[PDB]
This record gives C-alpha cells, structure tokens and sequence, in this order.
DNA sequence: CCGCAAGGACCGCATACTACAA
C-alpha cells in the first residue's frame, strides 16, 4: 500500500524527497536545469546516435510513442529516454508498430549505446 | 653382376569471432 501511494512505486524518506524536489527548486531559482537528465541521455550521446535518430526517425518515433499513450510523450520529445530502446516497449498493436520500426532502425544506423561511463578523480 | 637407398616449398590462412529477451 505505502509503494502504490509513491510515484513509479518508490517510497521516499524525507531527505530524498528534498533530492527529488531540489532539481525544480533551483530550476525556479535560476532558471536552470540539466541538459543530460538520466543517464540514458548521456549513454545515447556514443557516436552522436541519439542525433543521428532524431533526424532520421526521431519526429515518427514520438507520433507512434503518443499513439499508443499521451503519457509517453512531453514537450514533442519521449518522457523517458530509455524509450529508445525496443526492450523498454516489450517489458497492444500500437507497441508492435514502435519495435518494428526501432528495429528497422538498428539495422540502419546501429544499435543504441546501453552503457555508459561514471568517471570519479582525485589529487 | 656391382653401386645407390630423398629434399624443400607449403607450415592453417580468411570469414563468422554473440544476439536477444526475460
């Protein structure tokens, strides 16, 4: 019951609600935020391929994404990124038409990066 | 009847050499 109460089912103590909260608090206090929002965002950035999509199939994928909710779509880009991976649509013919076609993609340009780095340094 | 009575080249090369979902 306490995980059904909580967005995407994350029960949240009240130092990482201030977490959560925080990126619009200095958004309103700056006007700023993130260009990279999820590490997906980075990941995607591997020889441009998130760029190269976009241009290609990037206005098509979002038609097909909104078709089959409005909730997938925000802003005319996917509410998530991971979107961009087929798997993300699998785990119901309107999600068919998003894997065929991401499929077809791949095939193109590539399969998209999954991974990415986390770089930590010190003197 | 007698004698001789193998030698080097090549020497595994290339391709494929994870994909994908659950």
């Amino acid at each position: 019951n306490l995980k059904s109460l909580w967005l995407d089912e994350e029960p949240l103590c009240p130092m990482c609600l201030i977490k959560r909260y925080y990126p619009v608090w200095i958004r309103s206090k700056t006007g700023q935020k993130i260009r990279f929002e999820s590490v997906v965002d980075v990941a995607l950035l591997y020889k441009n391929w998130r760029k190269i999509f976009d241009e290609k199939y990037g206005k098509d994928l979002v038609s097909k994404a909104r078709e089959v909710s409005e909730d997938f779509v925000k802003d005319n880009m996917l509410v998530d990124s991971d979107l961009y991976y087929s798997s993300t649509w699998e785990s119901e013919e309107k999600v068919k038409e998003v894997v065929d076609f991401l499929n077809a993609a791949y095939k193109e340009i590539g399969n998209p990066p999954k991974y990415y780095a986390i770089l930590v340094m010190d003197g």
